[PDB]
């Protein structure tokens, strides 16, 4: 499913991501933005051969099991499949987690290089929320 703006958003509300660990709405619009286009079936292959997936690409090496990543976790507990699904919870529960770990919403590379430090909220500006 390809999220339109504030559609993405008010999923996101609605699964308890506004200012969850402090980061406000816009932060996570802005960080689907640039990791997936707001597309849950987003998918990306990195050179050490673990894979990102859905709207957040969130990784194989830690958070998911997809079969096909040696000696990794998966520490959300969820098949990597289920962050593709048009239904964005398994990617916000995990999301949760993985901000959570330590280095916040830096550990998307994309919202750090992209987002952070931005006028984050122009991303749920207007919306109905
Ligand atoms: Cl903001
Ligand atoms: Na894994």
């Amino acid at each position: 499913k390809v999220f339109g703006r504030c559609e993405l958003a008010a999923a996101m509300k609605r699964h308890g991501l506004d200012n969850y660990r402090g980061y406000s709405l816009g932060n996570w619009v802005c960080a689907a933005k640039f990791e997936s286009n707001f597309n849950t079936q987003a998918t990306n292959r990195n050179t050490d051969g673990s894979t990102d997936y859905g709207i957040l690409q969130i990784n194989s090496r830690w958070w998911c099991n997809d079969g096909r990543t040696p000696g990794s976790r998966n520490l959300c507990n969820i098949p990597c499949s289920a962050l593709l699904s048009s239904d964005i919870t398994a990617s916000v529960n995990c999301a949760k987690k993985i901000v959570s770990d330590g280095n916040g919403m830096n550990a998307w590379v994309a919202w750090r290089n992209r987002c952070k430090g931005t006028d984050v909220q122009a991303w749920i500006r207007g919306c109905r929320l």
